[PDB]
């Protein structure tokens, strides 16, 4: 069972990201968070395998966030509406093992987090469509 | 069994509220769009009970959707990141029986559709403390 933290900062896409993932049967959601601070409490306290991380969320920002939890080894997989080159520098070099955007179809969601167990790195494809 | 149309441009956030509402015994998600063509087409066509529809989609808005569909007869939810005064006011004008922010605790979604189905005009108590001022 791959345990799962959610920091995203909109309650009804928070809720339903949760929702989207408690449908897998090799995965649970452990905790909810609408803060990059929340990401960061949970993360090094509970230790869950993954966690979803939006970007922009008050206090904290997920890039920020993901910084702060760089040793940890929990496995960051970026959910984010921005597709921008300066968030995706940030986010990698920050340790992120995924880079999704909320335009990515659903079902890519649970993907990534199976892929990302498996040592693999997972980048929308959009990004290098948007950008060029 | 309540049917329901929703209309999100974020993929993500179509396939998750889709997920959020099946989780419903007396609720069922009947079709998935991304447009706000997507909207019209389904909702004239098909008939759905129930309509949530985000705002600001590519090609034709949820506004300009609800508009098109104002004597359809279904019942239209807006589903918005914007609690902005003139999109509320179109809306409400286009006939909209509900305007739901996506910073609405994800529980309001189900009870919003039972409500409108009951007759009731809903508004996001958070849409209401920051506007109605
Ligand atoms: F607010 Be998250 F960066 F989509
Ligand atoms: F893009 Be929708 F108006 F939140
Ligand atoms: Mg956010
Ligand atoms: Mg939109």
């Amino acid at each position: 069972m791959i345990s799962i933290f959610i920091a995203e900062d909109q309650q009804m896409l928070l809720g339903a990201l949760g929702s989207l993932l408690n449908l897998e049967d090799d995965m649970e959601v452990v905790g909810k968070g609408t803060t990059g601070q929340d990401a960061v409490d949970f993360v090094k306290k509970r230790q869950p395998d993954v966690c979803i991380m939006d970007i922009e969320m008050p206090g904290k920002t997920g890039l920020e966030a993901a910084e702060e939890l760089k040793d940890t080894g929990c496995k960051i997989i970026i959910l984010t509406t921005f597709a921008r080159p300066g968030y995706f520098q940030r986010a990698i070099k920050a340790g992120v093992k995924g880079y999704l955007l909320k335009d990515s179809p659903s079902e890519e969601l649970a993907n990534a987090i199976r892929s990302v167990m498996n040592g693999k790195r997972i980048y929308a494809p959009e990004l290098m469509e948007d950008l060029y």
